[PDB]
């Protein structure tokens, strides 16, 4: 019975919206929400820090198409949780942060962990609101959900006072709500679709720029049909990896700088001309390059660089339009244009310049030598998580993707500390696929304690640490008087993160010699549980 | 060879197609107003930043390009927040240009130092400080794009004093271009057909017209749709004129019955916010089905679940539906029970009100006074309205024939927009008369702008319905008024007409209903601003 | 009964805190609060704009020593009201803004005038909070009051939802609260008091800087005893006027620039080294000037200019300490030092440079000629309100003050639009004293409609408008095509604001000839009600 409590109703509302997992760290006043989630069919993962819980929620949202959810305690719980709200806002990922709030009737008294939580969360959110009654919990979870996954996805925050979590409400008084339907689709006008193909027809050096917005739209099939039909070369953002297969002959990634610099028409597909693509401006682009832009957010059209043809709407639906329109066209990009020859030639020279490093078996291993074994060992159906600077940037050029939404990295915000949260999100989003987490030694220190979480929930994430002893290469040894003589970027060289995984009950392997890398990787993969292979890296 | 900051921001406003600039000058923005005049941007100096920012917002709606206001440091911005909020709420495009104190005085307590981006941000789609002269064009372009693309809204630009006075070589200025008209998105073919399918099966279909369709400038497409389908319609106050009010398919005179009984409502650029009572019982059938046409995806299903979503531009999507209606024989028959019920109820409601329309006893009531206003309204007028009873009754009795020709308190229900919005109407199209219908309380928020009307020769015709308060007041001011005067009460018959006379316009005071039309005609004939002050019944 | 409604309890709580007047503009949902105020002994003034209501509240707080209160409607009411919060924050004046809020159970639905009101008001406030229940209304009004008048005074905001205003509560369930006592006083350590007198002893050119913080502290008597005992010259901020009598022989105001430039010790008494005193820095000050600073706010000590001796605490209590300590000292500033001779000599030259303008009877009048008649006509016990640029800045040098807290002007924020709000606050704070409002023609246009309020409440404010046809001097006539040819600063020259006062039922007088100014002033003063004398001003 006849009555529902606040904790039960918010958990029930998460399930109603199709949210199957909940990340958090319990304590006053939200422990009952986690308990209620488990009884309402929502799996709960108790993390070691709200940072990881909120970052996992954000990535889980991207992977599932419904909002990710995290639940955090009053005060410092929300402050820690802001990390995830910012990351979801920046990446255009859907999430709900549920923040506990102190008793409503203690306002102004200095209650335990009293904080202006809607105020401090609002800058990161599409929608942020306090829940004033049990009866309207379903309304607020529905509204948060809609604002998270409609349009440009983003972050949302809900404040749940302690006396609301513990309050109760008759069933006939609960607000009516419904599962938020899959987002409505908008498509381009016919003339815009034709104008896009017209511009491509005239291009001497066309280039497609693939971003994770197309992965979020789940239009990889439409994109693949388009690229195959038009035979236009493509480049890709790090998490746009896999929308097209990296090992496709039309990939210009190995000649990326030349491609952007010389293209006369770029086709943005769910990608922004922000820092990742160097703003679409010289010296990285031709000053007169013309832009075809496909984005769901109207305000992004013409950002930084004017757009010639705007395709505002859903990536999958609009790419379907272009494929249908290509039936009535003879045009395709010839296989032997100077454009294709130039990109092929430069790609080969760049790969040749790097080959000596790939084949260098001298120890300690460099990035390219270590990643040679990782690349050969990657399962084709793996979800790849990557975090770091050199380890991440080189790792994602050397590890090819074949499926979309199968790369998770530092993202638009360049955040360190998302690593194991995003790995854990990948692992619970699809337990049938292996999850590889490639990390630098600095990155793993932000969230390393989540290794305990990996063992606790039997999540067999395979971690590979490339260890050069710092944020970038460190020093050969720790000097005396380190507070003044140790480089700010330096960490213990060869710090035994493998022994940390062992400590909690996983498989840790320490590798100093390149010849032993692949054996460690195979052993880590065979272990039925989480593993960490700690590879000593050259500092040169 | 060199451009100064004041000149470059004025030049950038012109580049973006912004032809007027409202403001109140003073440190440090006077040079921006002067530069606007030299760059082809007309400047109107107002008497308060409230009116300037409200005018900017309405000007944006009327022109399709952002309205612009310029205000001084500190309190200038705080006053200007009023307009940012109103533009945010109405989904209207504007740029507020706020002067900022010297960058090198940060933290010292400079004259009118304030955290202006901080305090303006909650109201804005985009808010940013301009750090250099060279990137002025970049920021004005970005503000413009964010103001008029998608759901339109407010934007704020901070201009430090040393930037306004700074200079930059031409070869170093940021490149920028006029922001093109917003790109259009349309509905998938199946959604268009699903919309017509739902209307076909409806026993009691109803179209809800909002000002988003007016902003989209799709009145022609809407008119073709209503005529083809013969579906009745209701309208928001500023949605007035998208369809002509005097159309046989208007259900406005039976609005409560229509909303309560419809089984399919078609939202056209209208929200199920307070204006349409959230789409919920007791004002709607609990099982009503919704067709929703809106440019903002997040609005789809707000408060009430949507059956068919048409996300994109109103004009473009209504064109789709009209083309698709060629492949259908269906239209709503003229003699359905629905049409008969609405016709019957409309007639009973009009009959209930007629005794008040025809009551010639003085002092006049709302309906008697508005009888003369309605007969006197020019067909091509832009109507500005502000108040409570004066506004709500005025907009039911004064029929609109053109879109974007009604300006009222809007989504935010703001008092103080009156003369700002009237002035925006007057400079947006000087070839059309502008009527401002106001209550006596409303005119007190912005009344000093009458001086602005005379100064710029703007012939706004003001009609004040004067009942002596926020709603009816008292017959006289009692003794010890701080304790005995009702909080809502104002001087009954306060001579706002003599205020217009004071500044050089035509003021006429009318206490007898038989003299109302003569005063209106005389006000209209005067070649300048006018105010007819009509004593209203307090019962 | 037995039960109290929200409107009644907040009005009752205002009275409990000693707030005797309430300014506002009624409408949904706060009309009941204004009605309740009148029955609880709190006078209500219904204004024509929330700007004036909030500005009046702020000045009323300064004048009364208890917080001023304003009540505004939902949404735009609060947005308009922010003007007053900012002005109270900037001037260090106590006020409570009571903002109506939409129904709690309509959150997120788009209710009539729904707004994030605590969010948008917080930047201006020492304390801002929503009132969640009727029972705790007294608590929140007490807490707002304490934060408004303790320490550095400032602005506070209280959010009152519609369903709280209309809600009710049993008397036994109402929160207990008490009248906030007069602020506790802090004083300086004995060594600091002696160090201050030591520094003054050694000074060759000492100068006292009097600010309105001393007026707020109501320590004018202690200051007057100190100046008379030490015979140290003084300057004064515009609203610091009257702490010392302006016509005192130790006033250096007529040589203000020289005084600040040459002083070797400045004694800040409730004054900031912000823009009003030119930051205490060269070229306006000696580079090596030493500072004695008396302020209640510790963070202000050493702001912009290092402080030699800090006197942190209440101005009245600390000045009492210095007077007691001066009993054990022989030192005083000699009457014939080069310092005194230099200031006397420069003052005389500055007054002589201006005399031709004071005596210029040619029409139209200039500032100094018009203010000659105003000065002779000012009642000695008047409260002077001033607003404008030239009209205000010249007016306050020519119109001498004899009492503290008897000048109200644009203040720290330099705000236009405070004029009639502050005049009205003066008029209801002490009906036994005349109130003069000196205004430029631009300033009166910000709040001019409040003339109706003056007639409605029989407030006999005497307005004097110096009319030069713009923000500063305008043009002789309005040109053709004014949107392009009228100077941005220009207004109708000689706009008949006198006829606006006549319109509403006051006494308006238009003066073009200087010889008629005093007759108009006398006639305005004799009229038993509000008056406006509109004086045509030279544009040169
Ligand atoms: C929250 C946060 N803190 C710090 C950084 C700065 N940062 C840091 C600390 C990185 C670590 C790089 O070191 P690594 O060991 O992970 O990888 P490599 O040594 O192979 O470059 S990459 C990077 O941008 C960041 N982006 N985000
Ligand atoms: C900024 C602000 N202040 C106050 C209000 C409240 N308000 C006020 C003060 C109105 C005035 C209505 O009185 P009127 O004389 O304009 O018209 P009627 O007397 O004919 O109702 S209508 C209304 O909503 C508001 N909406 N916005
Ligand atoms: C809210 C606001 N808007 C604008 C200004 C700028 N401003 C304005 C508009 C002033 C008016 C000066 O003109 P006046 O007629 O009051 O006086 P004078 O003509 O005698 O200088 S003084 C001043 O600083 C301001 N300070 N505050
Ligand atoms: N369904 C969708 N269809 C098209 N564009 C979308 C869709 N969802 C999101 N987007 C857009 O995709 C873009 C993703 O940009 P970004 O995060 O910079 O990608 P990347 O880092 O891979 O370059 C955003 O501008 C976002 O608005
Ligand atoms: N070009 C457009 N096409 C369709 N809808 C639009 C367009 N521009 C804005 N809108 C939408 O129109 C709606 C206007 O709603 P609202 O202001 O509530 O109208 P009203 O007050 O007249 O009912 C908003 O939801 C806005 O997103
Ligand atoms: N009771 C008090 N005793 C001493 N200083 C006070 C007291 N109340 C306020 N103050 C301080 O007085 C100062 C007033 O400064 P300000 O407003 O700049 O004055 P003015 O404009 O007259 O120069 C502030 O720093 C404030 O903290
Ligand atoms: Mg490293
Ligand atoms: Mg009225
Ligand atoms: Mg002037």
């Amino acid at each position: 019975s006849s009555e529902v409590d606040g904790a039960t109703l918010i958990a029930r509302s998460l399930k109603q919206q199709g949210i199957d997992h909940l990340f958090g760290v319990v304590g006053f006043p939200i422990t009952a929400i986690a308990a209620a989630a488990q009884k309402e069919g929502v799996a709960y993962l108790g993390m070691r820090n709200e940072q990881s819980a909120a970052y996992a929620a954000a990535a889980y949202g991207y992977l599932t198409g419904r909002p990710g959810a995290a639940v955090v305690v009053t005060g410092p719980g929300v402050v820690h949780g802001l990390s995830g709200l910012a990351n979801a806002q920046q990446n255009c990922w859907p999430m709900i942060l549920i923040g506990g709030a102190s008793e409503t009737y203690r306002g102004g008294m200095g209650a335990f962990q009293e904080e202006r939580q809607v105020l401090i969360a609002s800058p990161f959110c599409k929608f942020a609101h306090g829940i004033e009654s049990v009866a309207r919990i379903p309304f607020y979870v529905e509204m948060a959900t809609r604002n998270a996954i409609y349009g440009r996805p983003g972050a949302t925050y809900l404040d749940m006072p302690d006396d609301i979590i513990r309050g109760t409400c008759e069933t006939d008084k609960i607000a009516q709500a419904e599962r938020v339907p899959e987002a409505p689709r908008s498509v381009a006008p016919a003339e815009n679709v034709e104008a896009a193909l017209d511009l491509l027809e005239k291009a001497q050096r066309p280039l497609v720029l693939l971003g994770k917005g197309m992965a979020w739209s789940r239009g990889e099939d439409e994109v693949r049909a388009f690229i195959e039909r038009t035979q236009v070369p493509f480049v890709r953002s790090p998490m746009g990896k896999g929308v097209m297969p990296d090992d496709h002959p039309l990939s210009a990634s190995a000649a990326r700088t030349l491609a952007l610099q010389q293209a006369d028409v770029i086709f943005l597909m769910g990608a922004r001309l922000n820092w990742i693509f160097h703003f679409g401006l010289p010296p990285r682009y031709a000053k007169d390059v013309k832009v075809i832009q496909l984005d769901i957010a109207p305000e992004e059209i013409g950002h930084n660089k004017p757009t010639e043809v705007a395709l505002v709407g859903d990536g999958k639906a609009i790419m379907a339009q272009l494929n249908k329109a290509l039936v009535n066209r003879q045009w395709f990009h010839p296989k032997d244009t100077p454009w294709r020859q130039a990109l092929t030639k430069k790609a080969a020279e760049n790969v040749a310049t790097i080959k000596p490093q790939v084949d260098d078996d001298q120890g300690p291993a460099g990035y390219y030598r270590a990643l040679r074994d990782v690349a050969a060992w990657m399962p084709k159906n793996a979800i790849l998580s990557a975090e770091g600077a050199g380890t991440m940037d080189i790792g994602l050029t050397q590890l090819a993707s074949s499926n979309a939404r199968s790369v998770l990295n530092a993202g638009t915000y360049g955040t360190m500390g998302v690593g194991l949260g995003q790995a854990i999100a990948a692992a619970v989003s699809d337990p049938s696929r292996p999850v590889i987490h490639l990390s630098g030694d600095s990155a793993i220190g932000f969230s390393g304690m989540e290794m305990e979480t990996l063992v606790r929930y039997n999540l067999p994430v395979k971690i590979v640490v490339l260890n050069n002893g710092g944020i970038g290469p460190g020093m050969p040894e720790i000097p005396e008087n380190p507070m003044f003589n140790l480089k700010p970027n330096a960490l213990i060289y060869g710090a035994r993160y493998d022994k940390v995984m062992e400590a909690f009950g996983g498989k840790g392997i320490f590798v100093k010699e390149p010849k032993d890398i692949r054996k460690a990787l195979d052993e880590a993969m065979a272990f039925k549980g989480p593993a960490l292979v700690n590879v000593v890296l050259s500092q040169g």
